[PDB]
């Protein structure tokens, strides 16, 4: 099992998200008080890399999914077979992996050969321009509904800066909630 240990590490490495509210056509809102994300199928999920010194050139964002409860742990999470089967490739994400990085022509995949785990890293570029942040946009390709997959199995996205030669630089991770309506599940999970 991959480590899930928050680590801001040399360059002050911490996640941040839009304040996107809660409304009907929300495609992506985060909860802060849950650290959660809820998001719809294959639609854009901006994930904000905030540092407090920009890491050295080379550097990359790698993003993966495991499951949330211990006893799913060590099951690697994958798409289920109908949307495996799905055609929805872009060419180069493979179609049984459930995180996608969107607008990225230097996006990279990997299969582990030891874990078997997907993952998916580009490179880290600097802030953009009216922003203090370096924001990716991820497609998650599967609900959290789905059956043969996740089948409503809670999953965290952890997100690693690593420099160019494999180095930890560092982590954090978030919760994530694939599903039709985003913003009233933010809700109810917050209601509770
Ligand atoms: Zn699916």
């Amino acid at each position: 099992v991959p480590s899930q240990k928050t680590y801001q590490g040399s360059y002050g490495f911490r996640l941040g998200f839009l304040h996107s509210g809660t409304a009907k056509s929300v495609t992506c809102t985060y909860s802060p008080a849950l650290n959660k994300m809820f998001c719809q199928l294959a639609k854009t999920c901006p994930v904000q890399l905030w540092v407090d010194s920009t890491p050295p050139p080379g550097t990359r964002v790698r993003a993966m999914a495991i499951y949330k409860q211990s006893q799913h742990m060590t099951e690697v999470v994958r798409r289920c077979p109908h949307h495996e089967r799905c055609s929805d490739s872009d060419g180069l994400a493979p179609p049984q992996h459930l995180i996608r990085v969107e607008g990225n022509l230097r996006v990279e995949y990997l299969d582990d050969r030891n874990t078997f785990r997907h993952s998916v890293v580009v490179p880290y570029e600097p802030p953009e321009v009216g922003s203090d942040c370096t924001t990716i946009h991820y497609n998650y390709m599967c609900n959290s509904s789905c059956m043969g997959g996740m089948n409503r199995r809670p999953i965290l996205t952890i997100i690693t800066l690593e420099d160019s030669s494999g180095n930890l630089l560092g982590r954090n991770s978030f919760e994530v909630c694939v599903c039709a309506c985003p913003g009233r599940d933010r809700r109810t999970e917050e209601e509770n």
